[PDB]
């Protein structure tokens, strides 16, 4: 009957939920022994670690006074703590470890999702991808709004969505950098700096300058993403072919991976780089001009102007620091 | 001499970390164990559910079908079902989870702290301790701002600094909800309808209607501030006074804990919410009825009209249900 159908449900449940229960319990008995060796071993290597910044000060103290005969020794041994002290962070990094100074406020969470390389190439991977599609629907939006409408308010729109789209992916480079790799630092202050511009020309409505302006900053902003979108072509090329030989750990190499893709993508790609940088020189010469002129007194163009000139000076810096790299 | 602490010092990081390495590596697999463990279990548990949905389905089906003396038992049925759902949910709450649809927008992160009952009791606590910080601080500019400057530089900052606010609470919210909670779900649209408030308020400049009004809404918005302060201080109570008692598991007890402190503790804070409620519908009342001031036409002041609206009803809707579980 019906209810001999509940019966026999009635077993199969409890034959398999005891199995499961019995394993789940013993699974917490695993999980608080892996936790208690994690801390332990983090104590461990924390505790290795000051003694060896204590060892590499006390040397750095002492190599001055050292004579040469000595002091080679002192150098290839140097050498060999240093070498050390990265395999030390490189194990390091498959341990747990605390969010910096900014999750903190953010999320105050572990997150590092110290499993495996798989995962972090995994997770890279949606990094970029996610990047590439939100981007192109900047580029879409951007190409309609240079068409059609005159409207501030389709403007604020888009510009809502833009500084949606910068706090996301400074949340990204936040999870990624403590996850483990080489983000050189000068990148996040260009992300919040483009961020303040964005919110900056939220303020400040419909104006002559305003409408002076709108068109060639928009266009510049349509650049910008299509250079984006190179970027990521080539990044993921490189990545790609990166993986398929030795490793792609993180986007860094300090050789060109194919040395054929690789340098041709480079230099292919320095040109519109380059492009992008004047042009928003040249944006940033209009806007300067402009703030001159006595029709209106505007309190926003000149706090607009500022991040364009600090934003260009570190891209500047930042691509000649690379071809200096790539040079020799 | 100087080399010999050198040859000491090389001795010792030998020994250690010879230890350390070994140890990690030990680790690394007894990780590997637990991941594939909590993978295997995390299958049986949903295919035990699959098949628990099934059965409760055909259960379901066929209730109507059953005559009473039948149907006690599987009236009885139904609940011991019931109960080992919860027990099955229980547990499952001790192992990871996916993100559910929008931290895959934020993140694509596995963040679950499935590590104690210690740790989501923490974490709540300073979830609420942030809140309360960052409440007065917007508390003390708001009055700040209503006492001096009438710029709309600084409604401006203001406004940047509330929007911030409201993005990172959601984030809390939804990293809360997914690690396990009652969140009743109509809590979030609150928060992003006051984001959307916050947006348009920052869009529209002055003009004679936004200061007739800026007033008003600050005055507002630090009565809502304080409102929240109460908030904060009535839920700690309540929370440490039932983890002292029972569990504080969060935020839920179905009944008044302390039921002196407690009950007496909402009967306060209710005349309060009611106030803030109140005192909201006003200024949209005033809002509504400056919309038809033929002096200007703004695009702004009705649309940010409705979501007052919205949100009152939305609030007194919350407040009836929970003074209507209360009663009985």
């Amino acid at each position: 009957g019906p209810l001999g159908d509940c019966l026999r449900d009635w077993e199969d449940l409890q034959q398999d939920f005891q199995n499961i229960q019995e394993t789940h319990r013993l699974y917490r008995l695993k999980l608080e022994e892996l936790t208690k060796l994690q801390n332990n071993c983090t104590s461990s290597i924390t505790r290795q670690k000051k003694r060896l910044q204590e060892l590499a000060l006390a040397l750095k103290k002492c190599k001055p006074s050292l004579p040469a005969e000595a002091e080679g020794a002192a150098q290839e041994l140097e050498n060999q703590m240093k070498e050390r002290q990265g395999l030390f962070f490189d194990m390091e990094a498959y341990l747990p470890k605390k969010n910096g100074l900014y999750l903190s406020l953010v999320l105050g969470n572990v997150n590092v999702t110290l499993l495996s390389k798989q995962a972090k190439f995994a997770y890279k991977d949606e990094y970029e991808k996610f990047k590439l599609y939100l981007t192109i629907i900047l580029i879409l939006i951007s190409f309609t709004c240079r068409f059609l409408l005159n409207s501030r308010v389709t403007d604020a729109a888009f510009n809502f969505l833009l500084v949606w789209y910068y706090c996301t992916l400074t949340i990204r480079e936040s999870i990624l950098i403590n996850n483990g790799s080489r983000i050189k630092g000068w990148w996040v202050f260009h992300h919040y700096v483009s961020t303040f511009l964005s919110g900056v020309m939220l303020t400040w409505p419909d104006g002559l300058m305003y409408q002076k302006f709108r068109n060639q900053f928009l266009s510049f902003s349509m650049y910008q993403s299509f250079v984006q979108f190179l970027q990521y072509y080539y990044q993921s090329g490189c990545l790609y072919r990166l993986r398929a030989l030795g490793e792609r750990h993180t986007m860094d190499l300090t050789v060109e991976g194919f040395q054929s893709w690789m340098w041709r993508g480079l230099t292919f790609l320095l040109p519109f780089l380059f492009f992008g940088h004047f042009w928003q020189l040249f944006n940033a010469l209009t806007l300067f001009n402009l703030a001159q002129d006595p029709q209106c007194k505007e309190w926003q163009v000149l706090m607009c102007g500022f991040p364009f000139l600090l934003l260009f000076l570190g891209n500047f810096f930042t691509t000649l620091r690379v071809v200096h790299h790539k040079f020799h």
